[PDB]
């Protein structure tokens, strides 16, 4: 259950999702991408930003070295920090990844971001008066050293991460350009649907990966409270009755049917192996028009300082 990249790589259709907040003690990351391995995923969604590799990077040896799988079974993904955008930091950003994940390679590296932030140790750089400090890249270089990671072996697909169409255009429209984005990871759920994203990547052959696709985390920190809550739609209840499932599975089969590759993040065993289940069961073309229709372009990230940033995606 792949789909077949625009560099001949293969990636799983449904990935698991690792990231949780911090009061969430690390040792968790490990046990839970264990148990995803062990319940059928083979796509692994993580990031220098989630404080998480060397945990996961454990599981899937633990689960190489008692023999549940082989490496090449696992597609592994960690993705490159907005402070590392200028070119002659991304192969360091990358290699320091690998050697916490204790990987010889990733399956795939994107950069996590178009969203540019001040060179430095801090995650989250700030001024003197606690306003984040924006960085001005042109993101063709970092693309460059991109390609470069790629033909080093260190990555075996490169693409991208919260890029608008015009973003992505500036990549596929780059002299010289040697390997196109293989995906553009964005927020993807039936009340942010991303449509006409979603044609635009399926005419460049690149794939569309869909996170928060169950509503989000609805972290304090990022996501208004007052949000509706994505799983407690009527309309995904209602279908989740009457195919004896459950909401998160229609919101994880609706992505699969439209071409969309799905990611699903659990710490929870029986929720985990849920998930797995997407693969049992389908949606008619009219439960899927239902679906369409739910899209309210609703965002569950907001930042209001990244909003004024010259690459915020939804400018
Ligand atoms: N590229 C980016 O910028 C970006 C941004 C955000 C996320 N991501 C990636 O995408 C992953 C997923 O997105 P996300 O973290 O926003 O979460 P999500 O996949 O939208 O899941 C949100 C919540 O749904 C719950 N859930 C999972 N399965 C369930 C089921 N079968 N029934 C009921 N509830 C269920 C989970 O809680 P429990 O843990 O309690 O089950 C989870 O906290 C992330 O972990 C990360 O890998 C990438
Ligand atoms: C510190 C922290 C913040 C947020 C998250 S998270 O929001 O749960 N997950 C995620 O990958 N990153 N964010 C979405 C992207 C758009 C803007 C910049 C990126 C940040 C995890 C960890």
């Amino acid at each position: 259950q792949c789909v077949k990249l625009n560099d001949g790589h293969f990636m799983p259709v449904l990935g698991f999702g690792t990231y949780a907040p911090p009061e969430v003690p690390r040792s968790k990351a490990l046990e839970v991408t264990k148990l995803a391995i062990e319940a059928g995923f083979r796509h692994i969604d993580s990031a220098h930003l989630y404080n998480n590799e060397e945990q996961v990077g454990l599981a899937i040896r633990s689960k190489i070295a008692d023999g549940s799988v082989k490496r090449e079974d696992i597609f592994y993904t960690s993705k490159l920090w907005s402070t590392f955008h200028r070119p002659e930091l991304v192969r360091p950003a990358l290699e320091n990844s690998l050697k916490k994940a204790q990987l010889d390679y990733v399956d795939l590296y994107l950069i996590h971001s178009p969203m540019s932030l001040k060179p430095g140790e801090e995650l989250s750089p700030t001024d003197e008066n606690g306003k984040v400090i924006f960085d001005i890249v042109d993101l063709c270089t970092t693309w460059e050293a991109m390609e470069k990671c790629k033909d080093a072996g260190l990555a075996k697909s490169i693409g991208v991460s919260n890029f608008n169409r015009r973003q992505l255009e500036m990549i596929l429209n780059k002299p010289g350009l040697k390997y196109k984005p293989v995906c553009n990871q964005v927020e993807c759920h039936p009340y942010f649907n991303r449509s006409k994203l979603l044609d635009f990547c399926k005419s460049k052959d690149i794939v569309l990966v869909a996170y928060s696709a169950l509503g989000s985390q609805r972290d304090k920190r990022w996501v208004d409270p007052n949000s509706p809550v994505l799983l407690e739609d009527p309309v995904l209840c209602a279908l989740a009755k009457k195919h004896k499932r459950t909401p998160a599975l229609i919101a994880l089969r609706y992505q699969l049917q439209r071409g969309v590759v799905v990611l699903a993040k659990s710490y929870n065993e029986q929720r985990i192996r849920q998930n797995v289940q997407v693969f049992e069961f389908q949606l008619t073309a009219e439960d899927m028009k239902a679906i369409d229709g739910l899209d309210r372009n609703l965002h569950y990230f907001n930042s209001d300082s990244f909003a004024s940033h010259p690459n915020y995606p939804y400018s």
